[PDB]
DNA sequence: CTCTTTTTTCTCG
DNA sequence: GCGAGAAACAAAGA
């Protein structure tokens, strides 16, 4: 998932876990549990779910005031809430099990990780990573992304995956934001005018703040948390290869960039 | 059978 | 420090 389909399963998990207790928790596969599965089932079992945030594409259990499980769902991760007796489906890892239902987590890819850190070990923890601001008006600023722009010789789209100028893009909306903002993407962001980078700033935030209030891209749209997602049907470039583009008519192209599927408008977006 | 395709963090030169 | 490519892993399609 990207920023917006975390922020989906962090809504519906926060209508739905707040308030539990965990009865216990299991693992068929404990080695994605990197601070170590025995000692977080210690220390989180009989402990209340209080809350559950978010920082780019990482999602954040506040569980009792001094435990943050921090969970990223890398390519394929999928939470789902079932009951005690739900049979166990192939790629199902870990569950938290409460009074009344399971929370389980599953991933075809094993790429997924669960850490589990101190309430003030969070911001710390992510001043490691080195993740940029959060992508809204009030955090994202403009000025400070310009100069980094402009210092740089990196072609834009490796650079705004890397989650430094802005957290919570992936290979979905990197194109999509890049589509709208009418750039190439290998284009050397120091080669970046103003206006160009003013319109890139705001549809970076437009496309992301409108993929939450659709709940994010569902392309397989089953048995899950997140699932009924409807931005996929707003996608303009992704995935569209061979498709006309609805601003000019000219044919989606596919080409990789930096080792990833790059989908663009070659009329609207000039080399 | 082989090769390619689908977030983060490493090695290598 | 940099870019290129690989590694973690599983499965589907050409
Ligand atoms: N964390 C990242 N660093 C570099 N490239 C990336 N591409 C995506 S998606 N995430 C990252
Ligand atoms: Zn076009």
């Amino acid at each position: 998932p990207e920023l917006p389909e975390v922020e989906t399963v962090r809504r519906e998990l926060e209508k739905r876990i707040v308030g539990q207790k965990i009865i216990s928790i299991e693992a068929t596969y404990p080695r994605m549990v990197l601070t170590g599965f025995e000692q977080l089932k210690k220390e989180l079992t009989g402990k209340t779910i209080q809350g559950i945030s978010r920082r780019g594409k990482y999602l954040i259990f506040e569980i009792g005031d001094d435990f943050r499980l921090i969970s990223h769902l890398r390519m394929e991760g999928k939470y789902r809430l079932a009951t005690l007796d739900a049979p166990r489906e192939k790629h199902d890892h870990l569950t938290m099990k409460f009074a009344d239902g399971q929370l389980i987590y599953a991933d075809v890819r094993k790429f997924g990780t669960w850490e589990l850190i101190s309430t003030d070990q969070v911001l710390p923890y992510f001043l490691k990573k080195k993740i940029g601001p959060e992508p809204t008006y009030e955090d994202f600023d403009e000025k400070l992304f310009r100069e980094k722009l402009r210092k740089s010789t990196k072609k834009i789209k490796p650079y705004l995956l890397e989650q430094t100028l802005v957290a919570g893009l992936g290979n979905i909306y990197v194109d999509e934001v890049l589509w709208l903002a009418k750039i190439h993407p290998e284009k050397e962001t120091n080669q970046l005018i103003e206006s160009s980078i003013h319109l890139l700033h705001d549809s970076i935030i437009e496309i992301l703040q409108k993929a939450i209030k659709l709940g994010g891209s569902s392309i397989r749209t089953y048995s899950a948390l997140g699932s009924t997602g409807k931005m996929q049907n707003e996608l303009q470039v992704y995935g569209k290869t061979g498709e006309k583009c609805s601003r000019c008519g000219a044919e989606i192209q596919k080409i990789k960039v930096a080792g990833r599927g790059t989908h663009f408008c070659p009329v609207c977006q000039q080399k």
